[PDB]
């Protein structure tokens, strides 16, 4: 059986810190997906920094209730708040980053890397 | 400009299960993706299998997580063998392996969600 426990993964990516990884590519011979975030009630933070992806990243926001998490993602000069559940594509080598406004314990944003 | 989905979970049925699981991720999002994600918070799931055993034409990983670690355990069933999974922690399912969990135990906040891999 393949179970992997050793989790996260901190990676390196505009980013202060190392990413928290939870799926990288090279897991179980391949993926094609790579998955990063964390809960975002201790994550609600002044500032975050613009970057871009070599590879499409898709947010995935979601709370234990719908509408217990809203974060604003900067995208492209372009502010949009979104409340969750909520799954927001950014394609390859747009400027981004996302700012978290509410949430409570259990609230989740992911980073899904799409290759 | 910008491409967004709200309208979620969408409700899709899989084999064996009681009820339509809620997908956040499906494979025509966005023109197409190579993996669909499906799952949810377990905090009302103790106890409950969401579904019976089931095979799949593709992998599908496990992926158990809370705010935090050792917050959520589930028992995944494959092939007729117990395993316990303690947050955070990714199990892969390989396509054909009878399969399916059942909750533990779960904090509000823990999820378990399912990655069909393409
Ligand atoms: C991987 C980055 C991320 C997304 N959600 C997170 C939650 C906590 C810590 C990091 C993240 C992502 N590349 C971004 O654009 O921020
Ligand atoms: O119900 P989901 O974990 O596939
Ligand atoms: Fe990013
Ligand atoms: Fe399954």
């Amino acid at each position: 059986a393949e179970i992997v426990t050793a989790l996260p993964v901190p990676l390196a990516v505009g980013h202060h810190q190392p990413a928290p990884f939870y799926l990288t590519a090279d897991m179980f011979g391949g993926l094609p997906v790579q998955l990063a975030g964390g809960e975002l009630s201790k994550l609600v933070k002044p500032v975050a920094a613009p970057h871009v992806h070599e590879v499409d990243e898709l947010y995935f926001l979601v709370s234990p209730e719908p509408g217990q998490a809203r974060i604003e993602v900067h995208l492209d000069g372009v502010r949009h708040e979104l409340v969750s559940p909520a799954v927001m594509r950014i394609p390859a080598g747009s400027e981004h980053c996302f700012l978290t406004l509410e949430a409570t314990v259990g609230s989740y944003c992911f980073g899904i890397l799409v290759g």
